[PDB]
């Protein structure tokens, strides 16, 4: 039922951000999600809403929008609604939403999430197969209260009428393997095709995983961001045992151009994605090593750590070719497991970025999040 199965989730997010090239930002966010149930019947009808509000505290950062003078706003926010319709094992949503698909990953790396306006269909009528398609005609950046036309990261000022997509994922092999094929079009800017293989296998105490991906990009229509021709391949491999996980990522961009994506979106589909980049400049070859540990092994359940290092070379940018870069990320995340503060999450992380072709910097963040649900 519409009211029966309705859930309300509120997240309080206190976010401290520092980047030393020392500049600083501190802010408080509120993210309110109201998700109804579905009316009973052949066509079920529902409504989702999202409320976003951020407040500046005394002190990228992209935590808050900037005034024209370059001064961060005191506060910002917006409210979005989406209608939902369900039939059998298929759903259509229309309005404002948070798309999380391989060709369009909504960003939530700062204070409030990026949202999009459009429609999205998910259909699971055949066992193991999920079909998706949709179109988004406006976007609200993570650091904006407003909606604007979409554009590509490679030319953020060149606007498009919208982003269309369709894709399929098939999961099989006792749920161990998944294949994905996706096609997207940012109208008059670029078209992108993507293939993905996910696979996991247990060898004794080890869990071995692979995430292989291939993107192929070209300009579309009027080609407002210029001519584009790119392909990007990555393989991210994991080996887990007990409380430990090890990763090796390998990636290469080829062709005339870098890898394409929608401006403001997250780079997290890419194998070597890190906090401050994903090594997708034209021609760029990169590798990554990563280690994760679950500190329950030291009597600290709820505490998890990650360290990762990535290096890119052969990078072509406007300035020149043969560019090199590296990033090192470290994170400790703690989630309170029990007691009055249960579910409270504290994440502390640090990134060091060095680039032969751009500015070097270190970055420190502390994010304290508390979820309430009723
Ligand atoms: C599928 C696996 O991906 C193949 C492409 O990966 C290329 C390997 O990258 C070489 C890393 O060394 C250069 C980093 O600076
Ligand atoms: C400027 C670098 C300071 C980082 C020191 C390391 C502290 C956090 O590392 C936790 C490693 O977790 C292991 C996984
Ligand atoms: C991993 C370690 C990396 C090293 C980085 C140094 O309510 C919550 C109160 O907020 C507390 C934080 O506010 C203080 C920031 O000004
Ligand atoms: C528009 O409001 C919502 C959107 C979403 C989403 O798209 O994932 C989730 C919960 C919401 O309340
Ligand atoms: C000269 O600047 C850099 C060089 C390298 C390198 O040689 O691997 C890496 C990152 C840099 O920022």
């Amino acid at each position: 039922g519409f009211l029966e199965d309705a859930k309300t989730d509120l997240v309080l997010r206190n976010y401290y951000f520092n980047r030393d090239f020392l500049v600083d930002e501190w802010a408080q966010g509120f993210i309110l999600k109201f998700s109804s149930g579905y009316t009973p019947g052949t066509v079920g009808v529902g409504l989702d809403a999202i409320g976003l509000f951020g407040v500046k505290l005394n002190s990228n950062s992209e935590l808050l929008p900037l005034h024209d003078d370059g001064r961060a706003a005191d506060n910002y926010g917006r409210v979005g609604v989406a209608a939902k319709l369900r039939v059998s094992a298929s759903e259509l949503k229309i309005g404002e939403m948070l798309p999380d698909i391989p060709l369009l990953r909504y960003d939530d790396g700062r204070l409030l999430p990026q949202t999009f306006r459009g429609f999205a269909v998910v259909s699971r009528e055949l066992p193991g197969l999920a079909l998706q398609a949709g179109r988004f005609d406006a976007v609200s950046l993570r650091n904006s209260a407003d909606m604007q036309d979409l554009s590509a990261w490679s030319a953020p000022t060149q606007k498009s009428d919208g982003f269309n997509y369709a894709g399929a994922e098939y999961r099989f092999n006792r749920e161990r393997t998944q294949l994905g094929l996706w096609h997207g079009q940012l109208e008059d800017v670029y078209r992108q095709s993507y293939a993905n293989l996910l696979h996991k296998q247990r060898v004794g105490d080890w869990t071995l995983g692979a995430n292989l991906g291939l993107f192929v990009d070209r300009d579309d229509g009027a080609a407002r961001a210029g001519e584009i021709d790119s392909h990007t391949v990555y393989g991210l491999f994991s080996a887990g045992i007990g409380l430990h996980t090890f990763y090796l990522g390998l990636q290469k961009v080829g062709g005339d151009s870098g890898w394409q994506s929608v401006y403001g979106s997250s780079g997290r589909s890419m194998g070597n994605d890190m906090f401050n980049g994903n090594f997708t400049n034209a021609d760029e070859r990169s590798w990554q090593v990563r280690y994760d540990y679950d500190f329950v092994g030291l009597g600290w359940p709820g505490l998890i750590g990650m360290v990762r290092y990535g290096h890119g070379s052969n990078a072509t940018t406007k300035a020149g070719s043969g560019g090199k870069e590296w990033e090192r990320d470290v994170e400790l995340g703690y989630t309170v497991q029990s007691g009055p503060l249960a579910r409270l999450n504290v994440r502390l992380n640090h990134a060091s970025n060095r680039r032969s072709f751009n500015s070097d910097f270190d970055q420190t963040r502390l994010v304290v999040s508390y979820p309430l649900s009723w």
